[PDB]
């Protein structure tokens, strides 16, 4: 009867149609969804925080219950700051499933209030990762089918500053 707030953390480098599916799905089951972009100070993304948030907003802004925020630090401290109900993650593969079980268990020890829920992607998005998309763009392949148009354009505007 209170009000539910789920955080969806990630690097979103860049956001993909995969991520869009998950946020949309999550937006139907929870009151507020926060798309939370890990800055990644000492981890070196392709797109800046500003590009990453912008492409996210461009792609999911039409959902009234979705917020977008950059963060760094310990996910559990962010979790607490945001007074969240749970963290959402997607599970694509067996390695994902194992990493995430570990992380959830660790975070529960750091904050007993912590929680993690998981969605699995529809089969149309099961093969999409950011990394794979970077690599395909990088080799002048066509990523239109896997990402929003804004992201296509953003890839062209790095191929324009050279890349
Ligand atoms: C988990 C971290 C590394 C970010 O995740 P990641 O690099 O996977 O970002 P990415 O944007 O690619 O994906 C976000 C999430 O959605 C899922 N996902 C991605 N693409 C898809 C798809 N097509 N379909 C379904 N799910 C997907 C991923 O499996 C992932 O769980 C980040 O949360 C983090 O580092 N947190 C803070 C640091 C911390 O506290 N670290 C150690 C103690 S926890
Ligand atoms: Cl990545
Ligand atoms: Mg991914």
């Amino acid at each position: 009867m209170s009000k539910t707030r789920v955080i969806y953390p990630g690097t979103f480098d860049p956001i993909t149609n995969g991520h869009v599916d998950l946020v949309t799905r999550a937006s139907r089951m929870f009151d507020e969804v926060v798309v939370a972009i890990a800055i990644g100070h000492h981890k070196n993304p392709l797109f800046s925080l500003e590009e990453r948030v912008a492409l996210a907003q461009s792609s999911l802004g039409h959902l009234s219950n979705v917020e977008f925020v950059g963060f760094d630090g310990l996910l559990v401290n962010f979790f607490k700051e945001q007074k969240a109900t749970a963290v959402l993650r997607g599970l694509r593969a067996v390695s994902d499933f194992e990493y995430e079980f570990q992380l959830a268990n660790m975070n529960r020890q750091l904050d007993p209030h912590f929680e993690a829920v998981f969605l699995t992607p529809s089969e149309q998005y099961s093969f999409i990762s950011s990394t794979l998309i970077r690599e395909i763009a990088r080799l002048k392949g066509d990523v239109t089918k896997f990402v929003p148009q804004a992201v296509v354009e953003a890839f062209e505007r790095k191929h324009q500053q050279g890349w």
